[PDB]
C-alpha cells in the first residue's frame, strides 16, 4: 500500500520516464491533475492507451481540499499512483501532499520527469546563471500582479537570467502567451519606470519545450511581441549580461539578431 | 541526416524517457558521454542491454575537440543518438555541439529527460526561491577555488536558496561527499569570515536523486557533517530564509530539527 507521485514530462505521453510507466503499469488506482500545466501533445486517452489503465482526473479542488479523502484512502490497501505534467514537485505545491500521505500512515515515492524548468537548456542560456524564477499572473479586477518584475530586476541586476513561468487557467481553458507576457511587463514598466523591460530589452521564448521541434526564438520585445510562437504552452526568459557562447546559439538556433554577439563586458 | 541528444536521467538505465528509449532504438549509430556526470544507479552494460545497441563511448576530448569528426560524420547519412546523463544541454558545454551539427549541415533535436537541477524540488524547497547555482570542486595542489562561496552569500542575503553540484572525477568514478563539501566551505568560511558557512548554518543533503530511496536530509552542519548520507551522488543546498511550508516539508520527510520552524523561517 503506498502512494507514487509520477511525472509525465513536457509534452506528450513519452515524455514519462521508463521507470514511471513501468511503475504506473502495475498501480492498481491511477489519478492525476492536469491543471498545473498543459501537455499540448497528447491526450487523456493516449496516455490511458500507454499505461493501460483508467485515470481519473482530479481537479485543484480535489487535491488540494480533498486529496487525503480522494487518493490516500485508497493508498491504504493498494499501490496508488498520482500523475502530473513535467515534474510532480516543480512549480507546484505538490510537495505539501506528501506530508499528508505521511499523516494518513502512507508511504509516498517521487517518479521524476522532465521539466520546463531545465528544459530551458534547450535556449542556449547557461542554467547556472538563471536566478529566482516568477510566475507573470493574470490581472484580476483592480489586483494587478507585479512581484514578477521585481525579480527580474533583482536578477539582471546580478547579471543573472530569469526564467518566467506564465498564467494558465485549465477550466477556462486560457494559457498565458509570451505575448501577453510582454505587454503585461510593459505596463509595469510605464508604471515603476525601473527600466527592467522596455521595446528594446533582450528576450528569449521557449514553446512547446519536450515536442521535437519547439519554438525558441531570441530578440528584442519590439520585434517579438506581435510574433506568432505557436501553440502553447509558452515561457519567457529576460536574459542577464550574456556570455558570448549563449550569445552565439541565440544568433545560430534561435534566430536573434546578430548584433548581439558583440557583448559589452 | 539527423542527430538526438538524448538525457538518460538521474540514476539508472530506466529513468530516459520512453520517447529517449524508443527513438534510440531506431537509431542506427549510439554514442554517449560520461564526464558531465555519471549514472550511479547502472552500468554502461545494463544501458547498451535497454537500448539493444552498442554504444560508442566518448570522453570530454573526443567530443570537445572531434565531435564533427567522430559523430556528425556518420550522423550525415544516417540517424545517430547522443546520450548524456541528466538532460541535455544543462551541461554548460553541451549546447554548442548544436552549432557544430548545424555547420555540418545536421539535423538536431533534443530528447529531454530529468535534471537535478529540478529533481531538488523533492527536498520541498520551492523551485523558484532557488539562485544562481554552483559547484564544489576539490582543492588541488595551489588551487583552493572558492567561487560557490560567494554564490550562497549572493542567493542568501537574497533570501534564495542556492543549489550546489559536487565535484566528480569521471573516470576514476570518485564522487565528493556532502560531508567533504561541508568541510570545505567551513575552510572558506575560516579563510573569508563572511559568516555565510558554520556550524550552525541550516544545510540539506539529497543523495541518489531518481532512486526510489535517495537520503533526503535536512539540518545544522555542526550535525550533518559527519553523517552517512549513503552511496553517491550527493548534492548539498544551503537554502535561504524558509516559508514556512518548505520548513514543514523539512522536518517531517527530511528529519529536520524542529528547531528550523523557529530559527530559519
Ligand atoms: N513544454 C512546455 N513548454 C513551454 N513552457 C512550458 C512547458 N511546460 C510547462 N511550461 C511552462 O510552465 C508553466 C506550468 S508551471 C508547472 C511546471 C511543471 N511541474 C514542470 O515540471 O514543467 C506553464 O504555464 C508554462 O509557462
Amino acid at each position: 500500500m503506498v502512494l507514487y507521485f509520477i511525472g509525465l514530462g513536457l509534452y506528450d505521453e513519452r515524455d514519462i520516464t521508463v521507470k514511471g510507466l513501468e511503475i504506473a503499469k502495475k498501480c492498481d488506482y491511477v489519478f492525476a491533475e492536469f491543471y498545473t500545466s498543459l501537455m499540448a501533445g497528447t491526450t487523456l486517452g493516449r496516455i490511458q492507451k500507454l499505461i493501460g489503465k483508467e485515470i481519473r482526473v482530479l481537479s485543484r479542488e480535489d487535491v488540494e481540499l480533498n486529496f487525503e479523502n480522494i487518493v490516500l484512502p485508497l493508498a491504504k490497501e493498494n499501490d496508488v499512483a498520482f500523475l502530473t505534467p513535467g515534474d510532480p514537485l516543480v512549480a507546484t505545491t505538490h510537495a505539501e501532499l506528501r506530508i499528508r500521505a505521511k499523516r494518513a500512515g502512507v508511504e509516498s515515492y517521487v517518479i521524476h520527469a522532465p521539466s520546463i524548468y531545465s528544459a530551458v537548456g534547450i535556449t542556449g542560456l547557461h542554467i547556472y546563471k538563471f536566478g529566482k524564477s516568477a510566475t507573470v499572473a493574470y490581472p484580476e479586477g483592480n489586483w494587478f500582479p507585479t512581484s514578477y518584475y521585481d525579480v527580474i530586476k533583482e536578477n539582471a541586476e546580478r547579471g543573472l537570467h530569469t526564467l518566467l513561468f506564465l498564467d494558465i487557467k485549465a477550466k477556462k481553458r486560457m494559457y498565458m502567451t509570451a505575448n501577453e507576457a510582454m505587454e503585461l511587463l510593459l505596463k509595469v514598466e510605464d508604471m515603476k519606470k525601473g527600466g527592467v523591460f522596455t521595446d528594446d530589452t533582450l528576450v528569449v521564448v521557449l514553446a512547446r519545450a519536450g515536442s521535437l521541434n519547439p519554438t525558441i526564438r531570441a530578440g528584442y520585445v519590439k520585434d517579438l511581441i506581435r510574433e506568432d510562437f505557436g501553440d502553447p504552452p509558452h515561457i519567457l526568459i529576460v536574459p542577464g549580461k550574456l556570455h558570448i557562447v549563449e550569445a552565439e546559439y541565440l544568433v545560430e538556433i534561435a534566430g536573434a539578431p546578430r548584433e548581439i554577439l558583440r557583448v559589452n563586458v
